[PDB]
């Protein structure tokens, strides 16, 4: 063939990255220590919204991806003590990331919400929000983080708690692009 | 030419008193390498090249079921110098977490390469991954734990070592 | 995909009357594809060798009343330090035998897949090493000349420049 | 024993400035000999002889579109030293001409014979013909030609030269 | 179509000449005339090596071709004296081009030799080296001739002899190329 001014550039697959992933696994949320004494009713022990950051094998992989929807997510509380402790607590979830939820009686009202002595472990099988969010941060909370977890005491314990609840995720990270945090 | 070794072995004990050990607090951290193991030791020495088959681990901790803290453990296969936190041992496959009279048992994902026994300038040809055991909780009395394993390896080309 | 065989010298050391006592290492060289005359001009087209047969002759050349004696061997750990009697002696294909007597060894290697170029582990450039010590006191003027049997199939090509 | 080659390999490369290049001027004139192909050159220094199985050209010319000369080549048979025209290279099989800025492929015509690698005092045994790529029209601006090989051979008979 | 800054060279069939040629004939390859009295034994009449030029038509057509390769080659004496002459000759054809063969033993041994009185002719069918050779000169003489011929006389004759031998050569020529003589 013969010779033109310009040859057409021949890339040919470009931007063609992976569309679907599924991650999944389980992490800790947070963890704290109560003295005794301290730790009466409505002592908040654990109040952290679930965003991504949290999760750390997510937080790696939602840097990536714009968009998720988590499939499945139950959460472990797991106290550690033994069973001379005598006091309680109140486990629950509520879907709204707001910040002014600090009593039992909110906690209790929502669904897959557990209560328990110190020297047991429960399971919360929440009500999530199903839907589709974003991964970065914005102006408006309720589009990037699927509602907090909050953990107050009920009794007055009598020794050492010590808590560590833990989160079992799964999720569909889609809509590939790289943030800068 | 070529053996298959089974065994079971202490590779590490420690002692905790009470106070110490908050969260993130590592009890032990030392690599698989076979200066640690006593039988695969004295057998080590002989040849130069195994590659493991079968390596699992348990936990054994010893206390009165009045301790009330917990401990985490895990399997990392670098063998690298720098992971001290919970995070490292949350993402890898086959770890456990139990308070301090339970024991439990690590299932890991080795290499299944085919390594070496003495050292050398480079770290991952001579040792599968590391072992990390490290506090969760903050315990109340001394508790004591000792770590098993149960290791099945297939040594081979013979040479003699000079430690 | 080629194979190559041959025939090479390593090394040759020749040692004085009184020095050369017992433990004095005469030649200790590592199997790196430089050391080959034939390789080492095959070794800068290919980029990956494994060997397939590897043994060694010793050829000692002294007349028959020096009456020392030697020891060779092979250890397959290219590392840097390895001066003593035991790690030569219990190795697979070791050899013993006076300074007029020649003998063959036939060495156990790594069967493995190498790399051609130098590099910052020796692990994976050089598969071996050949020690070579006296045993007891000679007498006269010795001269050893080692020599060895490779066969190798390198592979993926490529052309570098030492 | 035996072996079998392959390869791609600059054979040589040259620059004319403007002006010069007329009809029948030579712009390369180099025998097949080991000594110019540069992997055959380090594998040919180990055997002593070697049958060419396929062996074929490239031109490669690189220069503007505006240049407008144009090139011929060819393949010789003869290893003599006195083939300096374009008669010679119009009668061969496997001759390309073209424009300075098109490459060309030359599909020649060699001996098939079993040569050896060494100098000697005949020339016919050593190299089984010549490359010759002459300008055939007159440039306007400086080309930059840079001609290929492609070779396969058969090496056999191992020895050691000292060139 | 459009106009770009060059259209490519059309040249289709570039040097795709001609390749097997068959040429065949009969013509002489040299001739002398011996007086009376000389021609003793030993005495070489002619000794002239079978290159491409002491063959006319051929040597005009082996300067465009490079090798070529003796099919049949036959040669005849063919001696012009009468009855009363009665000395004699001997013919043979060495595969050799070397320089040193000048004897009856030498002659005689070979392959399809002849020997016979000055009135009568002969047939040589030579055991030639039938290879594929070269046309041009060279260092070396093997790889370009197959072959000389020699004829000596072997009495002492006694009336003028006139010999004229011959050649009837087939030939394959290929390799196209030309060269300068």
């Amino acid at each position: 063939a013969d010779a033109p001014l310009a040859k057409a550039s021949t890339i040919t697959g470009f931007g063609r990255g992976t569309n679907d992933v599924h991650l999944t696994g389980m992490s800790r949320i947070a963890q704290a220590v109560i003295p005794a004494g301290t730790g009466t009713d409505g002592y908040i022990v654990v109040d952290e919204t679930i965003v991504p950051e949290l999760l750390p094998r997510l937080g790696f992989a939602a840097r990536i991806f714009q968009r998720y929807a988590v499939e499945t997510l139950e959460f472990e509380i797991q106290p550690m003590c033994p069973a001379n402790t005598g006091g309680g607590y109140v486990a629950g979830f509520l879907p709204d990331p707001t910040d002014s939820d600090h009593t039992f009686d909110a906690i209790q009202a929502t669904r897959g919400a557990v209560v328990a002595k110190w020297w047991e472990s429960r399971t919360i099988r929440p009500q999530y929000a199903r839907a589709l969010l974003w991964t970065s941060v914005g102006k408006e909370q309720r589009l990037t983080s699927p509602g907090r977890l909050i953990l107050l005491c009920v009794g007055n314990n009598t020794d050492v708690v010590n808590v560590s609840v833990l989160c079992r995720w799964s999720v569909r990270l889609s809509v590939p692009s790289l943030e800068t945090p």
